[PDB]
């Protein structure tokens, strides 16, 4: 029972041509949850972000007619929601309580399966402790609504950091263990255009050469940190991303991991941010002429460098790779960010969605089992 949550993105659907994807391109037998992000808060209710959300709700849910075993969740939260509305949600019982209520009967409404809470981040003890009494508050109603109602419990899901530091700040591990149904681990977005030097956006191990700090910058030992924090590793689904991170080499001569950068690497045509480009946009940028593709032995990732632009990605290769980490670790899972941007129209020449079904196909035949794993 490997569970396979993937993230379908709103403004998706905004995206020109080709890009543009809809709740309808989800092949629903990839995925064993679906969470669709982001709704939104107003006067602090759990709300649609856009009055044409409503009916993407209604397309995404009824996926589950197609796959009736098909969990769909509704996420609010992500960056840029920031951490005040949180904080104000929290502030007060009433207020916090109202919130649960009523999000409770949104969810029924829509009749989604759960909720999935990106709060990017908590940090400092009284975050952390609002954070707790979040969870806490919004899995014992679940579970009572359960019980004084007919169906099953919703589930509850939450998106948390990778940076060790992130994880000190703003997560009471072994406290929110206890609420979650899922520990969503995003374990990328380590290097990009932040940054003056050439780096993978998700590296599974790090450089043999790499600084003590460099090392924890993995996907790797951000997942041991959730372990060692407390994290029970059958909640803990390993975020497993679909799109890259370019940059704009100084010195096209220097191309290695740690060359000179200036910036983002050129947009693609389809997502619009210099410095990112989804799987699709890769293959592009990879049939341009003289693009060489290399393999890094140490990291297990790829990249590609063509003149001044150079990108780190992930591709079957690499997504296989860390499913054989994932099983011999022992983690219950994967988190898919996003199922938007894998290749959903097998434009890269191999199959439709070539990231996620090969993901899937190495964890057929895999269970979870818990055992004694050392320190």
């Amino acid at each position: 029972e490997p569970q396979v949550l993937c993230y379908l993105t709103s403004w998706s659907s905004k995206r020109p041509s080709a890009g543009r994807f809809m709740p309808e391109n989800v092949d629903p037998t990839l995925c064993t949850h679906v969470i669709y992000a982001f709704a939104t808060l107003k006067d602090h209710k759990l709300t649609e972000a856009d009055e044409k959300d409503a009916d993407m709700y209604d397309k995404v849910v009824a996926l589950r007619e197609k796959n009736p075993n098909l969990k769909i969740l509704l996420a609010i939260g992500g960056w840029a929601f920031g951490s005040t509305p949180f904080k104000e949600l929290t502030s007060n019982v009433f207020r916090m309580n109202q919130f649960v209520y009523e999000a409770i009967e949104f969810l029924r409404d829509y009749q989604f399966n759960g909720l999935d809470v990106d709060w990017e981040y908590p940090r400092g003890a009284d975050d952390r402790a609002a954070f707790v009494s979040l969870l806490k508050e919004l899995r014992l109603a679940f579970e009572g609504e359960a019980k004084t109602s007919g169906q099953p419990r919703l589930l509850l899901t939450a998106a948390v950091p990778a940076s060790f530091e992130a994880i000190a700040a703003g997560y009471d591990v072994p406290e929110i263990s206890k609420y979650l149904d899922f520990i969503n681990v995003m374990t990328y977005d380590f290097h990009g255009q932040w940054e003056r030097q050439v780096g993978h956006n998700s590296p599974l191990f790090p450089l043999e050469s790499a600084t003590s700090y460099q090392k924890k910058l993995t996907v790797d030992y951000s997942a041991r940190e959730w372990v060692r924090q407390g994290a029970p590793k059958e909640k803990l689904m390993i975020g497993m991303p679909t799109y890259g991170r370019s940059f704009t080499l100084i010195n096209d001569t220097q191309f290695d991991i740690g060359a000179p950068a200036s910036g983002g690497g050129q947009a693609g045509r389809f997502t619009n941010e210099a410095g990112f480009m989804s799987y699709y946009e890769i293959c592009e940028f990879l049939r341009e002429d003289n693009t060489t593709l290399v393999w890094d032995n140490e990291q297990m990732v790829p990249f590609a460098y063509r003149e001044d632009q150079w990108v780190g990605f992930d591709d079957e290769r690499s997504l296989k790779t860390k499913m054989a980490w994932l099983k011999e670790e022992g983690f219950g899972g994967i988190m898919v960010w996003s199922v938007d941007m894998d290749d959903f129209r097998g434009s890269c020449g191999t199959g439709k969605y070539p990231l996620i079904t090969a993901m899937k196909q190495e964890l057929s035949g895999y269970k979870v089992k818990l055992e004694y794993d050392g320190p």
